């Protein structure tokens, strides 16, 4: 909608208070005209009918528990926006400025979040597995991300292209919260998931067979649950990801860490420059080394650490 830019302020899903940027024109709307060609969020009332009514309050005022989880991913997704802008020079998902559109109150009781192709969507959840989605930055961070994605290599959501494309998600989704310094961690929805029950989260970076999910190529999983198995074999890479920024020692191979900042410039390079829709784990390897190279030159550290990142978890 035509109006002025104004800020308002709120409680987010975890009861933490934070500004927002509204637009007032009768009614103060969820509408960020800061970034890019704007910042849209949409209330789905409980349906799923989308993208729903674009968020309105009469006082610019966010502190009734049914705003939380709007406030949050009206917020969180401005600070996706600002990561790949500040750090990676890219503007929004199509690079090209492109309006990011959220709806909340998806559904009853539903218990995910995802990308439709064209907006973002988060459910409530039931209290009990999850608390509303888009609570965790994280989570935010890792649907946004499929859009770039999408705009850029493609990767198809199947088999290895698919457990690809997730990984990327888990990685920058994590990269984000880094930057945000929300309570950092290589954890995926830890802020979100099973509100009751402490210390666990829904996927594992640092130890991705904590949870059952594989951490070496050997282990992968080769049915058809899943897509393939697209949110099960991402450890393989995650682990990998996670390795590479922190180091470690995983099946007996050694792995010396170069950091978050570097591993960002090094994947943000292989998804834009080298991977294709139907790329595959070893076209991965190749890509992330030929990306490094590119970067750091052919015998550095960068690229040792990424070859040995990748033969820890299998992957030639
Ligand atoms: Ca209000
Ligand atoms: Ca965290
Ligand atoms: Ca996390
Ligand atoms: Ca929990
Ligand atoms: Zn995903």
């Amino acid at each position: 909608i035509t109006g002025t830019s104004t800020v308002g302020v709120g409680r987010g899903v975890l009861g933490d208070q934070k500004n927002i940027n509204t637009t007032y024109s009768t009614y103060y709307y969820l509408q960020d005209n800061t970034r890019g060609n704007g910042i849209f969020t949409y209330d789905a009332k409980y349906r799923t009918t989308l993208p729903g009514s674009l968020w309105a309050d009469a006082d610019n005022q966010f502190f009734a528990s049914y705003d939380a989880p709007a406030v949050d991913a009206h917020y969180y997704a401005g600070v996706t926006y600002d990561y790949y802008k500040n750090v990676h020079n890219r503007l929004s998902y199509d690079g090209n400025n492109a309006a990011i559109r959220s709806s909340v109150h998806y559904s009853q009781g539903y218990n995910n979040a995802f990308w439709n192709g064209s907006q973002m969507v988060y459910g409530d959840g039931d209290g009990q597995t999850f608390i509303p989605l888009s609570g965790g930055i994280d989570v935010v961070a890792h649907e946004l991300t499929h859009a770039v994605t999408d705009y850029t290599a493609g990767l198809i959501y199947q088999n290895e292209s698919g457990a690809i494309n997730e990984a990327i998600s888990d990685i920058f989704g994590t990269l984000v919260e880094f930057y945000a310094n929300k309570n950092p961690d290589w954890e995926i929805g830890e802020d979100v998931y099973t509100p009751g029950i402490s210390g666990d989260s829904l996927r594992s970076m640092s130890d991705p067979a904590k949870y059952g999910d594989p951490d070496h190529y050997s282990k992968r999983y080769t049915g058809t649950q899943d897509n393939g198995g697209v949110h099960i074999n991402s450890g393989i890479i995650n682990k990998a990801a996670y390795l590479i920024s922190q180091g470690g020692t995983h099946y007996g191979v050694s792995v010396v860490g170069i950091g978050r900042d570097k591993l960002g410039k090094i994947f943000y390079r292989a998804l834009t420059q080298y991977l294709t829709p139907t790329s595959n784990f070893s076209q991965l390897r190749a890509a992330a080394v030929q990306s490094a190279t590119d970067l750091y030159g052919s015998t550095s550290q960068e690229v040792a650490s990424v070859k040995q990142a990748f033969d820890a978890v299998g992957v030639k």
